[PDB]
């Protein structure tokens, strides 16, 4: 997953960013045992008078946008749950500190994606589980792993 | 709508940004009666030698990218009209100030979107009109709103 | 094509950026005959403690994202080729300099895109070839060009 979090300048401490990115990472670990390092969160500090909401500068506004690449969400229930859990993780850092905020997700093609130059392994495959356990992208025989994964 | 406008450093004053983001907001207020606060415009100053066009730095280039989330544009005519009006609103600040520029839109799924943690109301619904009038996201019974709006 | 390259601060010099964006541009020129100026690369310096990978800051990490607008890649083989060649162009600047890195592509609708306020010509069309030769967006009659292209 690819997350962008646009904040008022200096809204979050380094410890805040660690804690919040950990919470966001836990979504994908807990619900789909994704390798932790798949989860990328980019914090973007926005200076005053750079975020305009409804045509007026808003310096108390956090805008979040994310791509999902590894998995598709194929039912209304699963899609609603993703939004529900995302807001649950964000609330201690954003809602509960009095910020205004908005979030949206896009789904992008799984096959147009490389990490450390490698083809990520198939969902729920042994190699994906290995990548998760090691928490690093391990070079592997893509065809061999795909073949065995298809016969699971 | 989620707009990113990448500009040369110090291209726009705060007054500029207010007026341009106001012009952009007016597109959605006027044409589709969207709540103003849905329209988010992020101005991103780009230092010299950070925007490369055709392999060469262009320090006089404004790049615009937007996501449309709330509605889909379903006909060629409506889609063309959006591009035309966007260019109209941008021209006084960008084209007419001598910049080179480029713009594109992506459309993203309506059901993967929350404002203030809330599910936004149906297009053209009473709750959406209420959200526009109050210009804030009002907690409401989503199913009750969807029900009455359908009827 | 619209590339974003998020890097640690001061990772790349302007000459690095020229060379790398030239390599990226060459992909589209060589394989698709696209006008050079379609290829936009935005370099974004990211301070320490702003890129978090698996819940921990990675201050040695380059993240690349691109939109493809002017072409759709319709077969598995072409799509794999795109990724392979992208990595080949990136390697001297990123992999071989010891960075960790990740890249992905989205495809966005071709009709919601303007450059210099103009409708870009159709893929492989004569007007596209003219735009490529001149390396600038040339105003043209959209209907007149489409009329001749049909014959």
């Amino acid at each position: 997953p690819y997350w962008e979090i646009f904040t008022p300048e200096n809204a979050f401490t380094p410890d805040d960013k660690e804690q919040l990115s950990e919470a966001i990472t836990s979504i994908y670990v807990d619900y789909v045992n994704l390798p932790r390092f798949y989860v990328v969160v980019l914090f973007k500090d926005m200076p005053k008078e750079t975020m305009y909401v409804g045509g007026k500068a808003n310096n108390n506004f956090v805008r979040i946008r994310l791509d999902h690449i590894a998995r598709q969400m194929e039912t209304a229930e699963v899609r609603a749950l993703m939004m529900t859990v995302a807001e649950e993780k964000l609330a201690p850092f954003i809602k509960e500190r009095g910020y205004d905020w908005e979030i949206h997700i896009a789904e992008t093609p799984m096959d147009l994606w490389r990490t450390q130059g490698l083809v990520p392994p198939p969902p729920e495959s042994d190699m994906e589980k290995l990548w998760a356990k090691e928490n690093r992208p391990i070079p592997y025989d893509v065809a061999a792993s795909k073949l065995a994964a298809a016969l699971e």
